[PDB]
């Protein structure tokens, strides 16, 4: 099968495309606009494979996108790519917008238009497939504000969207574009709204990488708040499992939570993370020296947790890592991949630490 | 209060900007686009007030929109400015991407930067209402889907939002920046989200509207389907009833539903507009016999029926017209201004009529 994936060059669409490659006998065509979360260093293992192809271009370049599906006629569609940064969706929403919610729009429509005209048995194969967040959801009651003894809801296909970012908000939107796409035209559309992801090839913008890398400069590991906020977390290499099931075997139609049920609270990650960086690479004094409380998030959402019973029991799928394996790995990587540490490092990144962090709030 | 209206041109808007000069001490800035739905002579009852001022403008022109906040210093804004036609959304869905989403996001962010700048009284008494529909959250079981003896569920504040349309999708986006900009940057709005609405300076493009015309005119009365698809009426003047005292009453993160509970099924709605004009203008044969059926609306919603508990037990609002009174208003009102009627018809709009009618599906 050939399959068109947009944001192919990033964090998660990386991790699709080298398993792809490695692991199937589908075929891809990557297009990837390159902004500076797009790195062609992340694919370097297969970009000399001829099952893969590669397009620098916009989503919202419509002749061009209209242009690179005639010329590939993909059976399916994966549409990864997206500006991922709630902060910097907070000072700079204009980008998320644009790309998230217009760009989504302007995908759909070459999709729509390209399906239509297929031949009978191809248009009834044809799926296109909506990577999205488990942040459409908006936020979940936390431990601290409910009874000891009462279970926690988890977020569920049928939860409610109430998005909290101009991020969260721009995603939730294009999921509803996708949705309406499919109920008004027919297009075949599946819909996944995952919990954070970690590990490989991770811009050192979220959480995690930003803490490793930081924690190994000697730089301060910023908290927003008190860091008792909850995330769940996916290890990367899963979540690229769980998306190519969802292609290939999804339902049209259908909506997949997908997540490994891990909650952790964000300072519990960190000084797991310091530990690990402890024991690997000890120096004179402790990471956790470099731990640092700053100004919160503003509309922090205070905890997201994911239930993928419906994916688990539909599809058979299951996460392989566990948060303990998927974190050391995550841990180990960047500790052996410091070229690919090094070229993302430029002057823009260092403009955006300047910007979010220093002299923060 | 000085109220800045977006779309204050157009059916509802027109209604709201009428309400306010007519009946309370506020005063208006109107800016509208003008679009073919947008026409000033909606407003000739009230053009000439000292407290009413129009400003020829698209929202998407954030430095004119800027300009206008700071010249008028509004104490509120009241956001109606959209392309509201699924028929026009289905086969022309960017203007919809572009004013409903984009739109709303451009006039969140002038407002949001007037809003910061405003001095401590002003800043925390103003409010942002945006102005919504029913549409967002999808389609409702039909009576025929279930035992004739189950009640049948309404929507609420709390349901869900699964838009069918390029239309009711990107309205469900717009809503969802308004809500996130509530969350993020502390901007105190508002939404409202109301069911069908129709009575005088209503398009003639929307049923209502277009069955009154085309019977007068001796066309035909184009019905989608089998007419059996369900629909919630609230007469446009109690809409705006409830806007304003939503904008001056309503409490900032809230949202209400606004609906009078008058489910009436599409077929049995032309009957009644048939009826009334057999007995005020009696022709030959029955207004009836007009009446064609035609092939249906991609991805149609059924059945839409708003639950309004919430505003009524909080603001104490209620509907002063019933169907059948407000259903005979807009037929005498229609019937008493071809002028108006004339002046709104255009080549454009019998070329919207060609498009989505002859040669239909
Ligand atoms: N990172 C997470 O924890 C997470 C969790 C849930 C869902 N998601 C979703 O998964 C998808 C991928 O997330 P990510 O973390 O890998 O993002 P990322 O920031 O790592 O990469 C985004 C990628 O999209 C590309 N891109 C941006 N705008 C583009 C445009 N206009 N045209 C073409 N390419 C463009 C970038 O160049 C880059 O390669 C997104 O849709 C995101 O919302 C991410
Ligand atoms: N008509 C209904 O039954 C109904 C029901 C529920 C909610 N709503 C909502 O109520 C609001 C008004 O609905 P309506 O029926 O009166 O619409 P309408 O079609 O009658 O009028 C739309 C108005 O907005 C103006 N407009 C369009 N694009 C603009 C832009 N870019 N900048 C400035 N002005 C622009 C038009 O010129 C026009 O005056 C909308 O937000 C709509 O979604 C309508
Ligand atoms: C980037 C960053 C995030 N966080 C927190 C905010 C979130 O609760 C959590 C993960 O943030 P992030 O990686 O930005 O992901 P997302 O916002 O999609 O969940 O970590 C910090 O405490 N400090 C930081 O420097
Ligand atoms: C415009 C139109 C609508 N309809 C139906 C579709 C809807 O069920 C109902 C009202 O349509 P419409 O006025 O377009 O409003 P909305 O889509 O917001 O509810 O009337 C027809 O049967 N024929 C027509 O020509």
């Amino acid at each position: 099968m050939k399959i068109l994936i947009t944001g192919g060059a990033g964090f998660i669409g990386s991790a699709v495309v080298r398993h792809i490659i490695k692991n199937t006998q589908d075929t891809v065509v990557n297009i990837d606009k390159l902004t500076y979360a797009g790195n062609l260093e992340s694919l370097s293992d297969i970009s000399e494979s001829n099952r893969y192809n590669f397009e620098h271009a916009d989503i919202c370049d419509s002749a061009e996108i209209t242009r690179i599906f005639e010329q590939y006629q993909p059976d399916a569609v994966m549409h990864l790519a997206a500006e991922s940064h709630v902060d910097r969706s907070i000072t700079g929403p204009a980008a998320f917008i644009e790309t998230n919610i217009v760009g989504t729009y302007a995908l759909l429509e070459v999709a729509r238009k390209y399906w239509s005209a297929l031949g009978e048995d191809k248009k009834n194969n044809f799926r296109f497939h909506h990577i999205s967040t488990d942040e459409v959801y908006g936020d979940l009651p936390h431990p601290d504000e409910v009874e000891n003894s009462v279970t926690l809801p988890l977020f569920t296909e049928t939860t409610a969207y109430a998005p909290s970012s101009p991020y969260s908000a721009s995603k939730a939107s294009s999921d509803h574009l996708v949705r309406a796409w499919r109920r008004t035209y027919g297009l075949p559309t599946i819909v996944t709204n995952c919990s954070n992801n970690y590990g490989p090839y991770h811009f050192p913008e979220k959480l995690i990488p930003l803490v490793i890398l930081n924690a190994l400069e000697g730089k301060p590991l910023p908290i927003y708040g008190k860091g008792d906020q909850i995330r769940d977390w996916l290890y990367v290499e899963d979540h690229a499992r769980a998306l190519h099931m969802v292609v290939t075997e999804g339902k049209a139609g259908e909506t997949y939570n997908i997540g490994g049920h891990n909650e952790k609270k964000n300072l519990d990650v960190v000084f797991t993370i310091c530990d690990l960086l402890d024991e690997i690479v000890p120096k004179a004094t402790s990471y956790r020296e470099q731990i640092t409380y700053v100004a919160d998030r503003p509309g922090h959402d205070r905890r997201y947790a994911i239930d993928a019973g419906k994916i688990s029991r539909e599809l058979g799928w299951k996460p392989l890592e566990t948060f303990e394996s998927g974190i050391r790995k995550t841990v180990e990587w960047y500790l052996a991949n410091t070229q690919w540490v090094n070229n993302v490092k430029s002057g823009a990144y260092q403009s955006w630490i300047e910007q979010n962090y220093e002299g923060r709030q």
